[PDB]
């Protein structure tokens, strides 16, 4: 049959898709949601062999436990136990384009497992089998007899094993196919892997059981009184004397309770339904369900005699709440809705694709902690444990089926196809069936990148047919097309347009004015998060707050999906496209995450938190103004904190309580304030601290913060009477300078500061030189291949300019005697291919105070392509242990990507000055330094810098970060400018205009000096 | 031009049409249909199939074919002649000036269905004037309403020709027979034969 | 496989369908739609045995001719012809209700024809099989080997011979059900052929 070759086959014997259920035979269990002795886990030690091909077989696998066979742990991937490779390939089909056909070698796994089945399971009842997920299609046996078959790699596949066990030890046989017509709609950017990745279980149900339901809530106007209503439906037989009955618990409190036989309304000529029944229940003042306040009742249902037996009971967690779009809002309880959300695999650096609870948890409280209200299943139905956590901790979902087929050429090559309807449609409505009941759910998505075809307005009318709580949302085929009610753009521009043949990705402001346009816009994906990104993140905050109908986003994406691999001394590294010598590849382009594989946070997370705040601040005069963005919950669980500095000396601070009605403002005034004793600029920091834990977050948890500039005073102060008088020391090879301790060696013929002493202790391994290139962070790389490169591509305009060669020919050096100074002057060119790229001209003069003054001007010829940096930068002969100043910190931070960082005095570990990201870059930037402190060293001026142990030419050299080693000293790199970084896409250039060193004449001073 | 899909007998009628299960084998009656006959000038709307309820199937069918052929209304009279999966009003035996309330799926007066608050569609009888032996009773009201109401554009005639079927007596001396006549049974008796003309043609 | 009792099951290796083909090979000639040599009717004289379910069908049928066949005219009816008798039953349905399943005693249709295929169809292209009408669902063998399956009494069904057939003498082998799963999508006021 090779019914894997075949999409009119997509399942076999394989029972209906229906809400979680457990089978409880005791309505308390129920209701508080315990564990059910009708729900048994198969997880744990099964039996595996590994085959190249399905016909490879031993048909004996059948009857008997081969022994080749090893024993390990479901779920699982098999790659992730090493019978084979797990493959990253982002958009190039993994096989041979040719549907319906599927490679003759496909890896098979030949799973099963001897266990033990309780008779009294099968005196009565039925007993079925669910295997959550199992990627991406299988065979079933069960004791040598078989069963079934099942495709969809990421919803639960059922059997009904009722006639095929035994009293007693029993043998499963699972043949798992790697490949299949399945594989087709999971084009998905992440890793290829395969097996039973998602729990096993067996559930045993009464003959007469609850079969379906569903739940629905409907409002009044000022959500003042809901009604409850619930659809039920049964198999077995009917009779008279079967009852069902629902109730509604706010905890310990019912709320609400409903009692009826078997038998609908009339619906048609035929009549109604004798096997359903609707209960309708009242609720007076609804505690009502959202993302900043997850109230949620419980619903249970049993299916009883009219004598009060019961047979069985059902339940599930209900949250009031109403979605709706008006107006061309997205209105949640009336209120329009402020997405601030991110999109998320399910992996782990360890188990693959197999999740667990701990991490599920782990991830949700990040989100919360970083002010993230909402999640997209990116793309493909989660694990079932998801949605009841988003349910309790809330977060706003968007629930998305299992297709993609971004491989295809064009992308509609299937979805436009008819006779890709039906396995299309399964994806879609099993998807819809299973998660209908969720609150945290709040709209469908049809799936991702397959284009538009008409498959999918089938699929959106099927859906807002059969459920009109939620809106239906698609990005293929424009955006904007007739199978979605919301406009969802991937990485659309804030201002700029993109305007592609066909799907142009219009600027977001300007697509919502375009003619006849009236929809919301919240982007499905947005500012791409890979390697030191997140550049302009702020551009699209300060958007989505000025436009009514541009309703937020989701981040793309959480975690990076690097896998752990270990050297030969056992040592661990995470790895990434192709380094399981799978090809081809897409290498590091599968980490594009807010967070390590491990959970620990990359520096633009923190980007996000603020910019994602719900609490906006103004100042004026003595007088603060916050303004609450909740839409809901008044601020009960807040207090704001104010403290005052003078270049980071403390002078002043205080707190006082908030109290802020959702959407509402309070006015705090300040207290008078003591003036400063002397120089310097006065900033004021605020903060929003919540002073008690919640589910999701520990007492003295920061959700919020602000700064500003507050009076400056000028030092006018003149210095004072020069204690000694710098000596200069002329050869025909060098300009020495001598003052105490201390000497500085200038080359004659380099221009450059070659070395200087302290003691008798040379400070510099490399010579202080101008920079004006950085190692390619991922979004200056783009797609660009060394076997295709992509001309358009930031380090492709950079390396052919002849930036990372040029090279700097003297112009002149001068050293001149001052009354109380020694001053050198040089001017240097950077050329390549007789052009001169850029023109340096500084000057170094020399006190008796013993500081060295820097005066930097650069030239920057206008047809060539913008710089990275310009800067200077040398080798510390220096190591220290601690790094401290006076700027924007903690965290690295770029020129576009600095808003969240405060202006203060740091000190952190020389390693927290690098940023380890897997693929290296530049990176550990801090940008606003008034002075940076390291060893016996300060600088002072206006400047941006970095300092860790790699060179920028080792990072640019390495491309896993376990490559990298300590160099000798320390790299120093301090930058008059910075380019920004980009984010809004890693695949073409994103930096915005003011973020781009275009200016032409740049000019930076630096006083450098000891302590 | 109709789709080969009609669940009559189930209970209630919708109760295939509206099962996720039987989307794929409806599909393909529906998609195959217009793939083969799109090209004929001749076919001026698209049917969903005939007395199947409605089902959520329908709804999508509906869509599919709006999408891909959007030359063609598309009808469909299951669950009340009005649903949202029909552009056009289609009920069968609906009367001229008489309403029929039956429950859930009430036939109006054609007359007083097109003014119904918030309708706005075109209406034609996909079935009307039961043409079942001495017939057509009342057929001239009909179009007299047709002719004085814009929006009421006629209808189809229910039916062409008696499906009676040929059986032959002991000289061989053929017989017009009808349900039950060939000992089957359940059977409709003489409900088979509605037409116009006879089986062979002969005009009634 | 019992295909006709899975409404997931409605075709097996069936080509996807489209407006009236004939691949005319001289333009003028698809001009005027006149006959296409290439568009050949195999209508007339097959040999046809009943069964009464498809457990009684005998694998020698597949091979060879089943000697106890009849010479009958195709197309047509096979009540029309009283190997059984044809139902008039308007709204319920004639099989009990309990889809996707069908009554066990299914009555069966065995068709057979032995025809000529040019070598010329042979050496290139592709040799396709239509058949506009099978009611309610079929198997189909040619040469004695499975091609596939069909469902909807009403469209047409096509599949590729051309791995099947040779040059010459060729044998089809059609069997025919008369209740399927597509049954249950069949329930109009009618004569139940
Ligand atoms: O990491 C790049 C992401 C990733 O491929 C997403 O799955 C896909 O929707 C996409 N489209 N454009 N960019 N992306
Ligand atoms: O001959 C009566 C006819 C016939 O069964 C039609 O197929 C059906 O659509 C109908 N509905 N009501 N009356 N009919
Ligand atoms: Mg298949
Ligand atoms: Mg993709
Ligand atoms: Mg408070
Ligand atoms: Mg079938
Ligand atoms: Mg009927
Ligand atoms: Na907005
Ligand atoms: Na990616
Ligand atoms: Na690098
Ligand atoms: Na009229
Ligand atoms: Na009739």
């Amino acid at each position: 049959r090779r019914d894997w070759e075949n999409p009119g086959v997509t399942q076999l014997n394989r029972l209906a898709a229906h809400p979680p259920f457990a089978s409880w035979r005791n309505s308390e269990e129920a209701r508080t949601d315990r564990p059910s002795q009708q729900l048994r886990s198969l997880n744990g030690e099964w039996r595996f062999a590994w085959f190249p091909a399905p016909e490879a077989v031993p048909e004996s696998w059948l009857e008997c436990d081969l022994p080749e066979a090893d024993t390990v742990v479901v779920p699982s991937n098999w790659q992730m136990h090493g019978y084979d490779a797990p493959i990253y390939t982002n958009v190039t089909y993994p096989i041979t384009v040719n549907p319906p056909f599927v490679p003759t070698e496909n890896p098979t796994g030949c799973y099963s497992l001897t266990f033990n089945v309780d008779e009294s399971w099968l005196q009565e009842g039925q007993t079925r089998i669910i295997f959550d997920g199992v990627n991406s299609a299988f065979h079933l046996w069960c004791n040598g007899r078989w069963v079934g078959y099942g495709q969809d790699s990421r919803l639960p596949s059922e059997f009904d094993l009722s006639a095929f066990l035994r009293a007693g030890e029993n043998r499963l046989a699972v043949m798992v196919l790697r490949w299949s017509d399945g594989s087709y709609l999971e084009d998905q950017d992440m890793w290829r892997m395969s097996g039973i990745f998602r729990d096993v279980s067996l559930l045993h149900k009464p003959t007469t059981q609850i079969s379906d339901f569903h739940v629905a809530t409907r409002f009044n106007d000022d959500f003042s009184r809901a009604v409850l209503e619930a659809e039920v439906q049964m198999c077995g037989e009917l009779r008279d004397y079967l009852r069902v009955t629902v109730s509604l618990w706010q905890g310990e409190t019912q709320v609400a309770s409903g009692t009826a036989p078997f038998g609908g309304e009339i619906i048609d000529e035929r009549g109604g339904y004798a096997d359903r029944v609707t209960l309708r229940l009242n609720v007076e003042n609804p505690k009502l369900w959202s993302a900043e306040i997850p109230n949620l009742y419980r619903a249970v249902v049993e299916l009883h005699t009219a004598d009060g037996t019961l047979i069985e009971a059902e339940a599930c967690d209900v949250g009031f709440r109403e979605v709706r779009i008006e107006n061309g809002l997205l209105l949640l309880n009336g209120k329009p809705l402020l997405i601030r959300g991110v999109n998320r695999h399910e992996h782990h650096p360890l188990h693959g694709q197999v999740m667990d609870e701990q991490t599920m948890v782990q991830d949700i409280l990040l989100m919360k902690q970083n002010n993230f209200n909402a999640v997209r299943c990116s793309h493909y139905p989660n694990h079932p444990l998801w949605y009841t956590l988003c349910d309790r901790y809330g977060l706003y979902v968007v629930d998305e089926a299992n297709i993609e087929t971004h491989g295809m050429v064009p992308m509609n090559r299937l979805t436009d196809d008819p006779r890709w309807l039906p396995a299309m449609s399964e994806r879609v409505t099993r998807m819809v069936q299973r998660d209908r009941n969720h609150p945290s759910v709040i709209i469908w998505s049809l799936g991702n990148e397959s284009g538009h075809g008409a498959n999918h307005d089938a699929l959106y009318r099927w859906i807002k047919s059969v459920d009109p709580s939620r809106p239906v949302q698609y990005e293929g085929g424009g955006a904007d097309t007739t199978a979605t009610d919301i406009i969802c753009p991937m990485y659309a521009r804030v201002d700029e347009d993109q305007p592609f043949p066909a799907v142009p990705k219009w600027s977001i402001k300007k697509w919502l004015s375009l003619p006849g346009e009236t929809r919301p816009l919240i982007l499905c994906e947005y500012a791409h998060a890979m390697g030191n990104s997140l550049g302009g993140f702020a551009k699209y905050w300060q958007a989505f707050r000025q436009y009514p109908r541009l309703q937020g986003g989701f981040v793309w994406d959480w975690v990076d999906q690097s896998l752990i691999k270990y050297d030969e001394n056992g040592n661990p590294w995470s790895a990434y496209g192709g380094d399981f010598g799978d090809t081809p590849n897409d290498r590091q382009f599968c980490m594009n995450g807010l967070v390590f594989a491990d959970r620990t946070p990359h520096p633009a997370l923190t980007e996000a938190k603020h910019q994602q705040q719900f609490f906006q601040f103004r100042l004026s005069g003595q007088t603060i103004e916050v303004t609450s963005e909740y839409l809901f919950r008044h601020s009960d669980n807040e207090l704001l904190h104010w403290m005052v500095a003078l270049d980071g000396k403390p002078l002043a601070s205080g707190e006082v309580p908030l109290d802020v009605a959702p959407q509402g403002k309070q006015l705090i005034e300040l207290p008078e304030l003591p003036q400063p004793e002397s120089a310097g600029q006065l900033w004021l920091t605020v903060r929003v601290v919540q002073p008690n834990a919640t589910a999701w977050s520990e007492a003295g948890h920061i959700s919020a913060w602000q700064q500003w500039r507050l009076a400056e005073n000028l030092s006018v102060t003149l210095p004072a009477a020069s204690h000694a008088i710098p000596h200069l020391t002329t050869s025909e090879m060098d300009f020495c300078i001598e003052l105490g301790n201390k000497r500085w060696q200038f080359n004659r013929q380099s221009g450059f500061l070659s070395q200087m002493w302290i003691g008798d202790k040379k400070q510099l391994l490399t010579p202080l030189r101008d920079q004006f290139t950085r190692a390619p962070l991922d979004n200056d790389i783009g797609v660009s291949e060394a076997t295709r490169i992509d001309p358009n591509a930031w380090v492709e305009r950079w390396k052919a300019a002849g930036h990372y060669q040029a090279e700097a020919a003297l112009l002149q050096c001068t050293a001149d005697t001052l009354a109380d100074a020694v001053l050198i002057t040089t001017a240097h060119a950077w050329q390549h291919q007789g052009k001169t790229l850029f023109i340096s001209r500084k000057t170094y003069r020399i006190d008796g105070s013993g500081q060295m003054a820097i005066t930097v001007d650069v030239e920057v010829a206008s047809d060539t392509p913008h710089p990275a940096r310009i800067g200077l930068n040398c080798q510390l002969a220096q190591v220290a242990e601690r790094v401290n100043w006076l700027g924007l910190g903690p965290q690295e931070n770029y020129p576009d990507r600095l808003t969240a960082a405060c202006f203060d005095r740091w000190d952190l570990p020389l390693s927290d000055m690098y940023t380890p990201y897997v693929f290296p870059s530049e990176n550990g930037l801090r940008c606003g330094t008034r002075e940076l402190n390291y060893g016996p060293h300060q600088w002072r001026g206006d400047f941006q810098f970095n300092i860790s142990r790699y060179s920028q030419q080792q990072l640019m050299e390495t491309s896993h970060r376990h490559l990298l080693h300590a160099e000798e000293g320390t790299w120093l790199n301090i930058d008059g400018f910075h380019m920004g970084i980009g984010g809004d896409d890693s695949w073409s250039p994103s930096v915005s205009a003011e973020f781009q060193l275009s200016a032409g004449r740049y000019h930076y001073q630096l006083v450098w000096c000891q302590k």
